[PDB]
């Protein structure tokens, strides 16, 4: 599923991401924009052989199982395919665990490089929330 901007903001809010660990909703929408362009089916292979999955590009080295990432973990206890669903529940729940892991949203290098410090409220401007 390719979400619309405000559609994704509303789903994220409904699943409890607005101000989760202190990160306003615009941070999450901005991260999803540059990680996946709001596409739940986005996948990208990393140089180390792990793969990133879904709207927030969650990686198989730590967080999900895809059967092909040696030496990896599955800390969210989910098959990585769950992260590609049109239902964002698995991606949200796993993102909550990641953002609690110590480095906040810096875990998402696209968030650090393209969202952090910017006017992220713009990402939810105009939306009925
Ligand atoms: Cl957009
Ligand atoms: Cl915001
Ligand atoms: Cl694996
Ligand atoms: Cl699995
Ligand atoms: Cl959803
Ligand atoms: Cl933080
Ligand atoms: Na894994």
């Amino acid at each position: 599923k390719v979400f619309g901007r405000c559609e994704l903001a509303a789903a994220m809010k409904r699943h409890g991401l607005d101000n989760y660990r202190g990160y306003s909703l615009g941070n999450w929408v901005c991260a999803a924009k540059f990680e996946s362009n709001f596409n739940t089916q986005a996948t990208n292979r990393n140089t180390d052989g792990s793969t990133d999955y879904g709207i927030l590009q969650i990686n198989s080295r730590w967080w999900c199982n895809d059967g092909r990432t040696p030496g990896s973990r599955n800390l969210c206890n989910i098959p990585c395919s769950a992260l590609l669903s049109s239902d964002i529940t698995a991606s949200v729940n796993c993102a909550k665990k990641i953002v609690s892991d110590g480095n906040g949203m810096n875990a998402w290098v696209a968030w650090r490089n393209r969202c952090k410090g910017t006017d992220v409220q713009a990402w939810i401007r105009g939306c009925r929330l």
